[PDB]
């Protein structure tokens, strides 16, 4: 219905366009050639998913983690906040350091900083710009940046534009490789050995595309062991941690009581807090470093009053406890899904054959908590088929593929929200087990499964 | 207020001395901050002295006084009220489930008001320029850009896939002609029309206040690129709302919406909120959605953020900013006649004591802009700022790194909500400073400090 109208528009947008641009001007000629590169691998993005916004599909893909957007709970606290300041000055006035600072944004920052256990906060338009500012301002020449290989794109963009000359990745969440990265970096840099420069460790609290948790206590112990002079500093991107983890959604850093051990923390408002923006946490020296050396911040207009107001409304819902029930239902529904798919008859054969792989679902009971992020892996030549199977079953997931991940690591990303139900989770489990069945029967018989046939049929027409 | 200047005075006291047993990371961080303090140009809280009412606003970016009057606020809240059940959260990135009908419809309203085929909305003008210059240039293309394009344009070009980036002297048609032709003559794939030259300009330049001669550069581009293998990119941050009928900006005013492939219009200035739109055909828009990785990997704008942009443009389309816009023109022409009619103007400008280049031949233009950069001698620049501030006139001082080392100045912004009496006081204050400086220099005492600097140097001693 509405599922099939967007599949058609998606199929149609991958038709190569350059063979029609021979007469077009050179500028548009080469742009449509560049778009054709993506079309050729069927990865041209246009209008997104959105079948869940209309009711035509379950929402297992959006970032509305606590359903604050779905319920209108944030909108009502947002309008209530604007009503506490009639005649508010909407316009900031300019750059935050030249005409754009005002009392209400400083007060909201300190309010948030107090709630998350930090000394100071600085507000950005987004988590991305938060990362851009951190890694263009904070790293000094002679510093070293050691980062998890799956840090966010904005972190990669910030580090590339950094003043630091030494940046070394380490294998994802691997405490051994992080040790090897730390000590091999120390040994070859005499300025780190005598403590005249620092090593900056860059990690995410919860990884957007894997769903696992940074072992921060252990990394901090490794760091102190390698750098006994204390010349290290951590930077924790809690994008997918805020609102999900910790008492009243404070995140992983405060949950572990590391608020004095992690020098820089980024908390974003784009997921659980159901709006946009971010704050960078640190002491007053970090904050003044961003205001003075993060040129991206210096040359952009400061947040408007409504933008600050929606952020404050979201932390209000967190800090007054209004999100606590939604926060536990995530834990419940993720465990409920984990129990249900690992208890179905076919999970064992499908896991050996490699038909389905959900690594976050294994050993889940030994963790202090679970995450909302559940990537589901299949065979790489089955990935689009798994997507079409769920999509045609009226379950909206996010497909992950090149360029978003390396060209061989394709997967499906399922998001469990506080506003989902056990009936919907049962439907997701049953839907996945039908797919695992279909591919095992094909593997035991060149057949193409039902769902893919229908999508390939629509292509043969469009 | 004395308090804002006192706080600024304290923020310049060096701190590296107290940092010994301070850990390496905070010591090196505060050592970098000291580099700014030792030149007295550390920034902390800005210039908000005007915001309360204790100083005249000649500094903010609220050009049409939409923020001051609450006009945009009232329309913004009525727009929210006409959508009582709006979905606040976008859902994710614009290409992954953050798209919705409201933002697309708003985009097309802005495109059609601006005379463009499509529009694409960003969090900021800076993010728009980032997206343009990382997504649009192809390998083999050349970028010819005005040296004074915005910081975000410089960041975007440095992350670009184009391998020839050529700057040219600001607003200079001969320098631009020389950049275009020497770039054309050294690239066989520009000569044969298979790659393109991208031309990057601001319609109104944020710190010199002058206007890009866009019709002249298009003529020169077509001359040097007879195959038409070129494309212009016009950043209109300081034109939207303030230039053209009903604020449509410079490109539409000259009727060049079909000759300028990419346009950036921003909401941080005269439109009194935040955000931007990139304008172009659907090939440009798809290019940004697929190759601007900054856009792909960030959350899509929430409903209230879209609605205030809509309210701003709706104000412009109902003609509710035209009188504010005519007021700007009146007040800037009034400042220009006033200051150049002053007694000391001839002497102060011959001596380089005062210099306002946008005040020269302002009558030979079709319009003026709101940006009045005021120069003095480089060693007097903070003295000029102190003098203006203590006279309760809020201006924004402009020093390294915002500008080159020896190009420090002070930026006055004329807003619609300003008055002729406020302009009279500014001129009187400027003439006092010029007179005080001419006296000090002819008195032959190289240690003589002006009055307003004496007070600042006093508080520095006390505090
Ligand atoms: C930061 C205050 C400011 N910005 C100027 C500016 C921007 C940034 O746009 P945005 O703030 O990211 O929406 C973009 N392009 C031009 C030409 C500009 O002059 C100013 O001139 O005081
Ligand atoms: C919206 C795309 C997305 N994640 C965003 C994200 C950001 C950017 O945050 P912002 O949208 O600029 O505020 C920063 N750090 C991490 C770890 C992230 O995962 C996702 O997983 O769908």
């Amino acid at each position: 219905g509405k599922v099939v109208s967007e599949m058609i528009a998606w199929i149609k947008s991958q038709k190569l366009i350059a063979p029609r641009m021979k007469d077009a001007p050179t500028f548009y000629r080469n742009l449509e050639e560049a778009l054709d590169v993506r079309r050729s691998t069927q990865s041209l993005m246009t209008r997104g998913q959105s079948t869940w916004k209309t009711g035509d599909a379950i929402d297992f893909c959006s970032n509305d983690l606590l359903s604050l957007g779905l319920t209108g709970e944030l909108r009502r606290e947002f309008l209530a906040e604007l009503a506490r300041h009639p005649d508010f000055s909407l316009h900031s006035g300019g750059s935050r350091v030249m005409g754009g600072n005002y009392d209400y944004i400083e007060a909201v920052e300190q309010e948030i900083a107090d709630f998350l256990g930090a000394e100071t906060a600085l507000m950005f338009n987004s988590g991305s710009n938060g990362n851009i500012a951190i890694y263009t301002a904070i790293p000094r020449p002679g510093d070293a940046i050691v980062y998890d290989e799956l840090v966010h794109f904005s972190t990669h963009t910030g580090m590339a534009a950094s003043l630091a000359t030494t940046k070394v990745a380490f294998r994802h969440n691997d405490l051994d490789a992080f040790r090897e990265a730390m000590s091999s970096t120390m040994d070859s840099h005499p300025m780190l050995q005598d403590g005249s420069r620092s090593i900056l460790v860059s990690v995410e609290s919860v990884y957007s595309m894997d769903g696992d948790v940074c072992p921060l206590v252990e990394m901090l112990e490794i760091a102190r062991e390698i750098c006994p002079k204390g010349n290290f500093a951590f930077i924790a991107d809690e994008a997918h941690a805020t609102g999900v983890v910790g008492p009243r959604g404070v995140g992983l850093v405060k949950l572990l009581g590391l608020e004095n051990e992690v020098a820089i923390r980024l908390n974003t408002c784009g997921k659980a807090l159901a709006c946009t923006g971010s704050v960078v946490l640190g002491n007053a020296t970090v904050r003044n470093m961003l205001l003075n050396y993060a040129g991206s911040l210096v040359n952009t207009t400061a947040p408007s009053f409504p933008s600050v107001a929606v952020i404050r409304a979201a932390y209000n819902l967190m800090r007054t406890g209004a999100t606590q029930k939604a926060q536990d239902n995530i834990q419940h529904l993720v465990k409920y899904f984990f129990e249900s798919i690992t208890s179905s008859n076919i999970w064992d054969k499908a896991t050996d054959l490699g038909i389905l792989s959900i690594p976050v679902a294994e050993d889940y009971e030994s963790l202090d908590f679970v995450t909302h992020i559940v990537p589901i892996w299949t065979r790489q030549k089955y990935n689009w088929w798994l997507f079409f199977h769920l999509q045609l079953a009226k379950i909206a997931v996010v497909p992950i593929d090149y360029p978003q991940v390396p060209k061989g690591k394709s997967r499906v990303r399922v998001m469990i929200h506080a506003g989902n139900t056990e009936e919907q989770v049962d439907y997701l489990v049953a839907t996945l087990c039908d797919f695992a069945n279909e591919m095992i029967d094909i593997e035991e018989g060149g057949k193409i499964p039902k769902a893919a046939q229908e999508i390939y049929a629509l292509m043969a027409a469009h």
